[PDB]
């Protein structure tokens, strides 16, 4: 399948705009040079910025204008948190990886101690950024509650815990779904949820947007599993192609994409919702072939 | 002695009360039993709870009584974050310690990976707990901003980064002071600031409360340095006894206690003065 021209236009506008203030902001909110450099290193090493892009596309789809002085820190808090999860995931105690985002991993460059602290620093800074701007306190509190719920011991960290415990266990698919929903699903759910909070989405619209979000999070993970096989064994077993075969994984991807599209078709049509729908064109459903 | 009995009586009442809902609360907020066990193990292994005790003492000195439905999760959020910091500090990549709070460290019991996640889980859960009750949103947001500022890369974590970077380095005292204010001062400053927030302290009283908070946090560190040195050469040099000798360190402790007592004198009522002053009795006995 092909990437939608809408999505190309959207990322060309937003990726550089979201990225530009990162280095100055992280440094401004730090009181240690090396810590600042370590946190920034992992954030700037690369990244599709899928999570904050989703937040912005959600906001736009609610007719709400992104204002950098009000919205940039809260939106990019999610990217700080996502980046922290990657630093800790690569650590010697965890996955013990040498490369991340095409660069040496944080601990290889700074030491395992400083890498651990860079992760802790980014996790914490995320909550400072959610509450750093002139947004209503009700909206700030809702963001914090949502992010902590998505990121913590019922969400991303629970998923990471399950991953430790499943390292040499061939999981049934039903159990793998629960793991995925915590480990990767929850921050993608939050990405959209944050846009609903910032855009003050009427309550009646929440189910359709969040069904879209959950479907996007599931498609993301199935595609990541597919990419692990096609692109450049016991943990390969706990993947969609590991459970279902490559064709079966790709059928799951196709079904999930359609399910998310169907969810959004519940809301009134608009060009901005067409932009949001177009995020599914990130997933090439012909990559298996 | 009398003042010491006052502090001990406060702790005997409040520590069991504050601890009681912890196991059930952490479990309710988790979706992995092993993770919950690892988080709960380090929180319940012990701890003087000085940080949430300071919050309670501050709020009640301002005339706001502790209400469990409103206040328990937000107050104990500070203790979850404090506990996270200890777990990560003990890790093989950091201090590589075998015992914490009278028990084997988290990574000895659960492994380094799960201990790292237990710290991450506690840090994140702290922010959920701050915003978990139905306190006014202005208060919730103020607590989150204050805690993240105290705990993050300008506060605690920055203090920890300076500690890594000074492992085999003889720091000048002026640098050591900055390191201390970040590493241990910041969360103790927050302990009192959280009480000002929850107690809706009048704005003119903030300076006296926070001068007290800073003196307490400074004294806490000097006392910790003193006790470490009493109970190789690279370890001891970046401490108060290392810089000033044990006599000078003790003189610094005594002067800092007096400064904190002086700060409290600027509060408008005797009841406020006496409530927080009992915390300096902590230094009058041994651990
Ligand atoms: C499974 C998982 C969470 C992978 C990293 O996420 P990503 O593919 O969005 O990475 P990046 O942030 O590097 O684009
Ligand atoms: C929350 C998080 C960072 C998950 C990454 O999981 P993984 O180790 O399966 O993916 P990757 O190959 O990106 O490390
Ligand atoms: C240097 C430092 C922050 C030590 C632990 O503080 P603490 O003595 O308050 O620990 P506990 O929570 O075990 O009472
Ligand atoms: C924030 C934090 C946990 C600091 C620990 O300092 P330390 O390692 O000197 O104290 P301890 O002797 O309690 O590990
Ligand atoms: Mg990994
Ligand atoms: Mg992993
Ligand atoms: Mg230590
Ligand atoms: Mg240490």
């Amino acid at each position: 399948s092909l990437i939608n021209a809408r999505l190309i236009a959207f990322e060309d506008q937003w990726v550089p705009a979201l990225n530009a203030p990162l280095k100055q902001a992280i440094l401004a909110d730090s009181q240690d040079a090396q810590l600042a450099a370590a946190m920034t290193y992992s954030v700037l090493a690369g990244g599709k910025r899928l999570r904050p892009l989703l937040t912005v596309a959600t906001m736009q789809s609610l007719g709400v204008t992104f204002v950098p002085e009000r919205h940039w820190r809260p939106v990019m808090a999610l990217e700080l948190l996502h980046t922290y999860s990657l630093i800790h995931d690569d650590l010697p105690a965890m996955d013990n990886d040498a490369l991340r985002r095409g660069e040496p991993t944080n601990h290889v460059k700074f030491g395992a101690g400083m890498a651990t602290l860079a992760g802790d620093g980014l996790l914490t800074l995320a909550f400072q950024w959610l509450t750093a701007t002139d947004l209503p306190a009700t909206m700030q509190a809702a963001l914090v509650q949502a992010l902590a719920t998505a990121a913590g011991p019922s969400g991303m960290v629970a998923g990471q815990a399950k991953d430790i415990q499943s390292e040499h266990v061939n999981l049934p698919l039903s159990q793998l779904r629960v793991l995925h929903k915590e480990k990767t699903g929850a921050l993608l759910h939050y990405a959209v949820q944050a846009g609903l909070i910032l855009g003050q989405a009427p309550e009646a619209q929440w189910p359709a947007y969040l069904q879209f979000a959950d479907a996007f999070g599931l498609a993301f993970q199935i595609y990541d599993d597919i990419l692990d096989v096609v692109s450049s064994a016991d943990e390969a077993k706990n993947t969609y192609p590991g459970k279902l075969g490559l064709i079966g994984a790709n059928q799951a991807l196709i079904d999930t994409i359609h399910s998310g599209q169907a969810a959004l078709q519940g809301l009134p049509t608009s060009t901005q919702r067409d932009d949001l729908a177009a995020f599914f064109s990130y997933f090439d459903t012909e990559r298996v072939n």
